[PDB]
C-alpha cells in the first residue's frame, strides 16, 4: 500500500527500456532533419528521454500519467509508419509488449494503494 512506490518502479522499468535494443529509435526526440515532415503528422512528440526527465523532475503525479506518455511514443510510431512491416514500427510493437507486461503491476499496485489510502 505504498502510494509512492511507483516512481522507483518506473525508473527501473525505464532503465530496462534504455538497455533494450528495440528502444534505440525512441530514446531521444525525433530529428526533424532526418524526418522533415514528422511535425505535419505528429501533433505531440514524445520520446523516452522526455519521459525520464519528466519523472525525474517530479512532474508526474501518478504512473497513469507516465503510461499515457509512453503509449503516445507507440501511437506516434504507428501514425508515422509508412508500413505495418517497417523496421522502426516493428521495434515499437515489441517494446510496447515489453512495457505493457511490466507496467501492469505498477498500475495495479498504485491504484490499490490509493484505494486503501481513501478507505
Ligand atoms: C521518438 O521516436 C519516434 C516517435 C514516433 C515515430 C517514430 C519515431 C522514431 C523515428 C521516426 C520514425 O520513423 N518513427
Amino acid at each position: 500500500y505504498d502510494i509512492q512506490a511507483w516512481k522507483k518502479q518506473c525508473e527501473e522499468l525505464l532503465n530496462l527500456i534504455f538497455q533494450c535494443e528495440d528502444s534505440e529509435p525512441f530514446r531521444q526526440p525525433v530529428d526533424l532533419l532526418e524526418y522533415p515532415d514528422y511535425r505535419d503528422i505528429i501533433d505531440t512528440p514524445m520520446d523516452f528521454a522526455t519521459v525520464r526527465e519528466t519523472l525525474e523532475a517530479g512532474n508526474y503525479e501518478s504512473p497513469m500519467e507516465l503510461c499515457k506518455d509512453v503509449r503516445l511514443i507507440f501511437s506516434n510510431s504507428k501514425a508515422y509508419t509508412p508500413s505495418k512491416r517497417s523496421r522502426i514500427y516493428s521495434m515499437s510493437l515489441r517494446l510496447s509488449a515489453f512495457f505493457e507486461e511490466h507496467i501492469s503491476s505498477v498500475l495495479s499496485d498504485y491504484k490499490s494503494a490509493l484505494r486503501f489510502h481513501k478507505r
